[PDB]
């Protein structure tokens, strides 16, 4: 298992267009468009983001690239982030994919507000960081996903993704 993996697992894959889990628009492994409510605006992106017409559908391959983008940028901002970066330098292999899965999901800014949560994961108090992690609208909104990744914090392997 491997942060790609993860989170195509937790994101899934969808050629076209579609709504995410809070109403905005994204396109193929969880790639963020527009959080604007309109589909023009959306496909508008989208073919800045292609570099051609699509007409809304992508092929896989062009997924894919926005994939490894998404991922690397995420990487990325971890290690410019003046908040993140020292977590991430802290961690183990398994636990900094957990980051980057949270960091893709909702941003830099976000990760770096849950700030109780990340002094506790650099001090490798797994427990307890796992159990305020979960006091969160991320949490709440959903369940299933956050569950995966803080299992990830809490027991540093991929228990909660082998089987996916
Ligand atoms: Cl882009
Ligand atoms: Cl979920």
């Amino acid at each position: 298992m491997n942060i790609f993996e993860m989170l195509r697992i937790d994101e899934g894959l969808r050629l076209k267009i579609y709504k995410d889990t809070e109403g905005y628009y994204d396109i193929g492994i969880g790639h963020l468009l527009t959080k604007s409510p309109s589909l023009n605006a959306a496909k508008s992106e989208l073919d800045k983001a292609i570099g051609r017409n699509t007409n809304g559908v992508i092929t896989k391959d062009e997924a894919e690239k926005l994939f490894n983008q998404d991922v690397d940028a995420a990487v990325r901002g971890i290690l410019r982030n003046a908040k993140l970066k020292p977590v991430y330098d802290s961690l183990d292999a398994v636990r900094r994919a957990a980051l980057i899965n949270m960091v893709f999901q909702m941003g830099e800014t976000g990760v770096a507000g849950f700030t109780n949560s990340l002094r506790m994961l650099q001090q490798k108090r797994w427990d307890e960081a796992a159990v305020n992690l979960a006091k969160s609208r991320w949490y709440n909104q959903t369940p299933n996903r956050a569950k995966r990744v803080i299992t990830t914090f809490r027991t540093g392997t991929w228990d909660a993704y082998k089987n996916l």
